[PDB]
């Protein structure tokens, strides 16, 4: 039990800008920094805008603040508290049966307005700062107009679907492959984030 460890938190390493006219991944800590942060829980890096990139130690992925709070998938990060400024911050929201948890958003940080247009014209934007149509089929279901291979995706889990305006419409969860292609993808409305609130 002496020698008997805690996870590490997640940490940010990056950002989604989608602050222009073009999206763009930008990295704020590489991989030395990352464990040594996921080890203490102290990060005094600067956080800015509404898509990080965040990093545990076997996985980089998304997490989108939508209403104050920093949402991604239990599938990433599970229970793990996220790296701040004042040390590991424990979870506010944590289930598992919608693939979902949050944090308070990091202060700097900014948030999506959840979507009031009723579209189902969306953009998913990937950890790659692709942004991919999809049209919209169900609560939690879209189709991509324009196919990915699945593997593009990935660590796009915890990442927007957008509306045309820039509303935050879901979180990404899972796509749908053929035969290594994705068709469909999967998101956590955010109604169903306004209801764990
Ligand atoms: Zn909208």
């Amino acid at each position: 039990m002496a020698s008997m460890k805690k996870k590490g938190s997640v940490v940010i390493v990056g950002r989604i800008n989608l602050s222009g006219d073009t999206a763009y991944a930008q990295q704020t800590r590489g991989e030395e920094g990352c464990q040594e942060t996921s080890q203490t829980g102290r990060d005094k890096n600067q956080v800015e805008g509404e898509v990080q990139i965040v990093s545990t130690a076997t996985q980089t992925f998304l997490a989108t603040s939508i209403n104050g709070v920093l949402w991604t998938v239990y599938h990433g990060a599970g229970t793990r508290t996220i790296a701040s400024p004042k040390g590991p911050v424990t979870q506010m929201y944590t289930n598992v049966d919608k693939d979902l948890v949050g944090w308070q958003a990091p202060q700097g940080s900014r948030s999506l307005t959840p979507c009031t247009c009723g579209s189902s014209d969306l953009y998913l934007v990937t950890r790659h700062a692709d942004v991919i149509p999809v049209r919209r089929r169900g609560d939690s279901r879209g189709s991509l107009l324009s196919p990915r291979p699945i593997s593009y995706l990935k660590g796009s889990a915890g990442g927007p679907l957008l509306c045309p305006a820039g509303h935050a419409v879901g979180i990404f969860r899972a796509a749908v492959s053929t035969r290594g292609v994705a068709k469909a993808v999967d998101f956590i409305p955010v109604e169903s984030l306004e209801t764990t609130m």
